[PDB]
């Protein structure tokens, strides 16, 4: 395959000392759990059990993410990344790192966000509200990309939003990685519906632009009221769902440009598809959330060619956000 | 008999935890593979061990192998359990592995390597700021082990590794450390002579975490006054007389009366009568750059006969001596 590198913040980690990005060598100092009293279960994801808790030393409400048995390397990476980004705009704040004394179980302690329900937001959000939130996510992405980090798991479940206080926080940094120009990354990241074409065709030299694809999938689902937008039933099918909208001509153009070897499992399922106009997804139930600016912005994020997508900074300058 | 005492902080942490946490006799130790380690050179040799620098040949990383001398199996299990409980704590040495010699069956503890700066070479280069910085790093380790229900009981410069170039500090040698259980009577034959608190020297067995705060005070006094050790006893009885020559005998009798302590008759002819000395009397031209009103006030609050009257590690961290760190 042909090499590629990010168009923005390409060398931010190259110019920083090993202490910044070498998470394997990072020294983690675990706090005592006793400061925290667990209140109730909040969530339960792929590699954790999340609890609402009270820090009994200051009466402050927190969230305790009890980590499931995984590679110690992965826990160190999530901790190092959270420490590097701590205080960044709309980045969840890691407050403490604790281990259960008796069971020796790692747990991350975060600021509590009173998260408004996904299906609840889906119905009440206005055209201005969507623009405002997208802009808040873009602030978090431009910041972590500027700090030489790719989230690699951008999706609605990893975006906490307190509507009453208009607060948004990008969470779940467990799949996040440091960007190094020319590095070949694992493509088994992100959640199926939000996976970039680069991941599905097994192109390993990807960058921050992967996050911009995932963000495009989120915007399309909100404006069109179709969740998820690209509804694959497996990883191979996921690319077919993408091809049914963007077309197969631009898909072959993409794989030819990067000299990508397409897996033979795509032989009988990909077919031939024309590019669809974004205007075809507009209906009576969603027309109040769609506009020429929204469609133009969406078209600029949902591109096969990861180099052709808007960067988080270019996205912030788009006419879609002039009202925010 | 003697009046009972208990720690003012973290009193009941072990009482509220299951036996698995503090019952080290029942702890199941799993021995690793010795062949992963190749010994490089001798680093140290204490009362209980021969310590070697080693290479972990599976990852080319430097480690330290502490080969343990013939001692009670109970003591080895205790050190292993405490180290496992404290693993990952701030400035606590990390136990990386536990191994056995396949032939002699000698146990050995494998630790993270610290590139320890020579104490004599450190003694002259350290500034007032460096002393405050390293004292704060030791306090982080002590507040942590005390919060985990453990007393270190051997706090001294030789058990504090400092890699000065990286400003890295590790509290090591947990071989004498014990679990704190309120009301328990402990062996007073712990710590090294110069760092032994008055409770140990008057044979008051119901001591706690505050013993570590006295030892820390001895270390601070030796650094800011450039006098090592600060209390230079020639034996355990004389060690108390050295303390009494500084803190005075009036406060010593006040301490033993408060706890109804029976003073051993061997103190009859050696203790004498001594006035309390002002801390300002130990200030000289060679050490005045390391001394300040805040340093003397902090020192005065750690070096108290009454173990309950001493600052806890957490109160020490809030002291005006640490505002610049
Ligand atoms: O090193 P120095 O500054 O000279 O002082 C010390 C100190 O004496 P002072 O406190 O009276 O200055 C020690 O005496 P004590 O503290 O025990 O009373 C003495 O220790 P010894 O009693 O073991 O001699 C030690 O000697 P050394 O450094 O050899 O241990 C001696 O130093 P001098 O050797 O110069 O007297
Ligand atoms: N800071 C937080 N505030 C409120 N709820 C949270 C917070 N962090 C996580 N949660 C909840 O816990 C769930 C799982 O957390 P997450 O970090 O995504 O773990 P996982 O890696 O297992 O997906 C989230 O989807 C959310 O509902
Ligand atoms: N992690 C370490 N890194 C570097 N040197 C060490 C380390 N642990 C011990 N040493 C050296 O070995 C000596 C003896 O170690 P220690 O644990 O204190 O054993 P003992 O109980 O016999 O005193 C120390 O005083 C120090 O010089
Ligand atoms: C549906 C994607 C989206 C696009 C634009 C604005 C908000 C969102 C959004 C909706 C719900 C949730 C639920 N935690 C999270 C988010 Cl980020
Ligand atoms: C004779 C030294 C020793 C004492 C106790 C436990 C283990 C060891 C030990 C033996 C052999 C080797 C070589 N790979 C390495 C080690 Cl560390
Ligand atoms: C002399 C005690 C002290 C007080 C304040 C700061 C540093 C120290 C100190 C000096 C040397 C050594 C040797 N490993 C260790 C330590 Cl901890
Ligand atoms: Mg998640
Ligand atoms: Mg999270
Ligand atoms: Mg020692
Ligand atoms: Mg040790
Ligand atoms: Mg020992």
């Amino acid at each position: 395959p042909v090499p590629s590198r990010a168009r923005v913040y390409t060398d931010v980690n190259t110019h920083r000392p090993s202490e910044y990005w070498d998470y394997e060598s990072h020294v983690v100092e675990w706090g005592n759990q006793d400061d925290y009293q667990l209140v109730r279960k909040l969530g339960r994801g792929k590699y954790s059990e999340v609890f609402e808790a009270i820090n009994i030393t200051n009466n402050e409400k927190v969230v305790v993410k009890i980590l499931k048995p995984v590679k110690k390397k992965k826990i160190k990476r999530e901790i190092k990344i959270l420490e590097n980004l701590r205080g960044g705009p709309n980045i969840i704040t890691l407050a403490d790192i604790v281990k259960d004394p008796v069971s020796r179980t790692p747990a991350l302690v975060f600021e509590h966000v009173n998260n408004t329900d996904f299906k609840q937001l889906y119905q009440t959000l206005t055209d201005y509200d969507i623009r405002f939130y997208m802009y808040e996510i873009l602030k978090a992405l431009d910041y972590c990309h500027s700090m030489g980090i790719m989230h690699r798991d951008v999706k609605p479940h990893n975006v906490m939003i307190d509507h009453e206080h208009r607060k948004l926080r990008l969470i779940d940094w467990g799949l996040a990685e440091f960007y190094h120009p020319g590095q070949e990354y694992n493509v088994r990241v992100a959640s199926r519906y939000f996976k970039g074409p680069e991941l599905l065709v097994d192109y390993q030299m990807y960058d921050y632009s992967l996050d911009m694809w995932s963000l495009g999938c989120m915007l399309a689902s909100m404006i069109f009221r179709k969740e998820p937008f690209f509804h694959g039933h497996d990883n191979y099918d996921q690319l077919v769902r993408i091809a049914k909208v963007l077309g197969t001509e631009d898909l072959y153009d993409y794989i030819d440009k990067y000299n990508i070897e397409l897996d033979p499992r795509f032989n009988d399922i990909l077919g031939r598809h024309s590019r669809k106009r974004w205007e075809r997804f507009v209906h009576s139930e969603n027309q109040h959330l769609v506009s020429p600016e929204a469609l133009d912005f969406l078209d600029k994020l949902l591109r096969y060619d990861h180099q052709s997508r808007l960067t988080a900074r270019e996205a912030m300058e788009h006419p879609y956000f002039y009202t925010v």
